[PDB]
């Protein structure tokens, strides 16, 4: 049940199964008690969704705040994405009594920064309670869900799916959500389903949620991000039971390397994806593999990502980011990772005077570490040297291409390197120093 709230500031938790009502029934209850509530979610799709749903099912039309669209009603409940919250500068003084950090199991950099910011600023902004809500707290293991029938996929079916097969008869009619590990895999499966005469659509970042029909038969093939805390009224969920993790390798060549790999899903992912169905009614969950990997610590690369976002999108100095991240790591009941704040802080502290134009470009491009990418390009232009390669990651240097010659002043590795490398550049030495001492 939703924890009570006295005048004295407090941080509390809220654990309850998928689809039980943490994001809807709980804030509706606090409001009924006369409080002003802010509900922060990672997904813009789920956030926009709460607006029409609460109005139609809970007698209240809440305020909605997203980067692109804001809907002000003056209601005592506000739904916002962590990104919009951070972009507007954090906690608005005197605006809320209760702040719900929704989907706190999420380890994407925006949510980490967002929760850490709420933690560090809420009391000061006049709030009396902060709630850390999730159906999947640290160390949780997946258990049976009363509205979800789970059925293993087999080799019987005409659609190949991660070593298994999907029968067309199980997705022919009705609404279904199929999780794939990459955007490329979504496009490919959606294409095959369409070819077979089905109404399948792909949905991931870069795409508008309107591509999903609110009603009628449909097969949505998507990645995780936008599907967090989302209700699509799906008759079933089909899970590849596969994820894509990012990891930093201190390969000392000359500094560190950030790359991505495909891995079996953990307990958090299995429970959350399964929970897209069986929401308020019976549903079916089909899977490729049984069991699950334990839900443990997140990687240090995520911390690096927090400082990158702080510098590129939120106007946070590395010191300000450390304050917020420290609040997050010193709060019990949240995902944990090795303490490498001092390190990453020192690294970014030395990356000064970045080319504002290049940064704007990598940000608009949607790259993973727009700041490190843009800074490497900055270093290249300044030394009139070519980028590690001519992958789209380095496209902001194309116009300068005829003037770039010699080895690449490699600061770190964010992808394959093709050009000859040099490790004598100051910035490179600086990063090495951070890694050394
Ligand atoms: N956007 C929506 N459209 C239709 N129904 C919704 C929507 N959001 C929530 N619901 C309904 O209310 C229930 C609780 O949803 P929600 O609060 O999002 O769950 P959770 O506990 O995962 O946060 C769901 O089982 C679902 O039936
Ligand atoms: F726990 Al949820 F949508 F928030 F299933
Ligand atoms: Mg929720």
């Amino acid at each position: 049940s939703p924890p009570a709230v006295p005048q004295t500031f407090q941080v509390a938790h809220l654990h309850a199964p998928t689809g039980s009502g943490k994001s809807t029934k709980v804030p509706a209850a606090y409001a009924a008690q006369g409080y002003k509530v802010l509900v922060l979610n990672p997904s813009v799709a789920a956030t926009l969704g709460f607006g029409a749903y609460m109005s139609k099912a809970h007698g209240i039309d809440p305020n909605i705040r997203t980067g692109v669209r804001t809907i002000t009603t003056g209601a005592p409940i506000t739904y916002s994405t962590y990104g919009k919250f951070l972009a507007d500068g954090g906690c608005s003084g005197g605006a809320y009594d209760i702040i719900i950090c929704d989907e706190c199991h999420s380890t994407d950099s925006t949510t980490i920064l967002g929760i850490g910011t709420v933690l560090d600023q809420a009391e000061t902004a006049g709030a009396r309670l902060v709630v850390l809500a999730t159906a999947t707290p640290p160390g949780s293991v997946t258990v049976p869900h009363p509205n979800i029938e789970e059925v293993a996929l087999s080799s019987t079916g005409e659609i190949p799916f991660y070593g298994k097969a999907i029968p067309i008869e199980t997705i022919k009619g009705g609404r279904h959500l199929i999780f794939c590990h990459s955007k490329k895999k979504c496009d490919e499966l959606a294409a095959k389903l369409s070819g077979l005469g089905l109404n399948a659509v792909a949905y991931y970042r870069g795409l508008d949620v309107s591509v999903i029909p609110t009603s009628g038969d449909v097969i949505v093939v998507a990645t995780d991000a936008l599907m967090t805390g989302f209700t699509g009224d799906f008759d079933s969920v089909i899970d590849c039971n596969t994820c894509v993790t990012q990891t930093v390798d201190f390969s000392l060549d000359p500094t560190f390397t950030i790359e991505t790999t495909t891995v079996p899903q953990d307990a958090v992912s299995r429970s959350q994806r399964r929970g897209r169905t069986g929401r308020g009614r019976m549903g079916i969950y089909r899977f490729v593999t049984p069991g699950e990997r334990p839900s443990g610590m997140f990687d240090s690369s995520v911390l690096c990502e927090c400082y990158d976002a702080g510098c590129a999108w939120y106007e946070l100095t590395p010191a300000e980011t450390s304050v917020r991240l420290r609040a997050y790591l010193n709060t019990p009941g949240l995902p944990v990772c090795q303490d490498h704040l001092e390190f990453w802080e020192s690294v970014f502290t030395g990356l000064t005077h970045i080319d504002a134009h290049f940064l704007s470009q990598t940000k608009q491009a949607g790259d993973n570490f727009p700041y490190l990418v843009a800074y490497q390009a900055t270093v290249c232009a300044r030394a009139q040297a070519p980028p590690p390669s001519w992958d789209q990651m380095w496209k902001c240097l194309i116009r300068l291409k005829p003037t770039l010659h010699g080895p690449t002043p490699l600061l770190y590795r964010l992808g394959a390197v093709q050009n000859e490398v040099t490790t004598t550049h100051p910035i490179t030495k600086y990063i090495m120093a951070c890694m050394s001492a």
